């Protein structure tokens, strides 16, 4: 995966994120003699100061798409972290990460990163995501272009995390940001076409966004 970089980044930081449930293993898209050429893994991980991590990841001839959030513990008002890193083709790859406040209207912001006030296709700036939100366009072969920068708003999510030690399971907290995430998703139309529609719906209500 041209992802790879990016996923051990993530667990070096984190290594305490053990993989805890196997969610679904799934093939898809157009069946040939080998199966289906789209494949589904979604992991669930679980480890000190997380409620969990949940990772997906989609990879067809064309495409590879890693959507992960972290949840922390709850009472340290902390926000997620998100990604969103999609190769659609072998041209256009989009990559989109933040910190992902779940106070509804809450603009959360850190000092020294990166700010962008830009307007997005889909999602609402500073509602569940943060005045650094870090979207960039390229090509596959320059995705490690922007792994220092990813590696710096770990550094700083691995800070918040330490300094407060949460250990909060309140998992309501994250209704009303699940909620958001839900609505406003391109997700669940491109699953469904890949996968079916009731894979698609469990795969969006009962392992993306299961905290609604
Ligand atoms: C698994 C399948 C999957 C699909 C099909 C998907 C599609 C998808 N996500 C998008 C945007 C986006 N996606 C996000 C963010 C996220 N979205 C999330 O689900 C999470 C957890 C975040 C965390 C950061 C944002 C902010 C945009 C708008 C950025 C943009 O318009 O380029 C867009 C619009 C891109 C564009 O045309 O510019 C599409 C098509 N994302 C996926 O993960």
């Amino acid at each position: 995966t041209i992802w790879q970089n990016y996923i051990d980044a993530l667990f070096e930081t984190f290594p305490q994120l053990e993989i805890s449930e196997v969610w679904a293993k799934w093939d898809g898209g157009n069946v040939t003699k080998d199966g289906g050429d789209a494949k589904l893994t979604a992991n669930i991980r679980t480890g000190e100061h997380f409620l969990k991590a949940r990772e997906a990841h989609i990879v067809d001839p064309n495409s590879d798409i890693y959507n992960t959030i972290l949840y922390p513990k709850t009472g340290a008002d902390l926000p997620c972290f998100g990604m969103d890193l999609m190769k659609f083709s072998d041209k256009k790859v989009i990559i989109v990460f933040d910190f992902q406040h779940p106070r509804e209207k809450y603009l959360f912001s850190v000092d020294g990163l990166p700010e962008d006030d830009g307007k997005y296709r889909f999602f609402e700036m500073g509602n569940h995501f943060s005045k650094n939100i870090f979207v960039r366009y390229c090509k596959p072969d320059e995705v490690d272009q922007y792994l220092d920068t990813f590696k710096l708003y770990l550094t700083k999510y691995k800070e918040m995390i330490d300094n407060n030690k949460p250990v909060g399971e309140d998992t309501t907290v994250y209704s009303d940001f699940d909620t958001y995430m839900t609505e406003l998703n391109p997700v669940r139309g491109y699953m469904k076409n890949k996968f079916g529609e009731g894979r698609s719906e469990a795969f969006v209500n009962d392992f993306l966004f299961s905290y609604k």
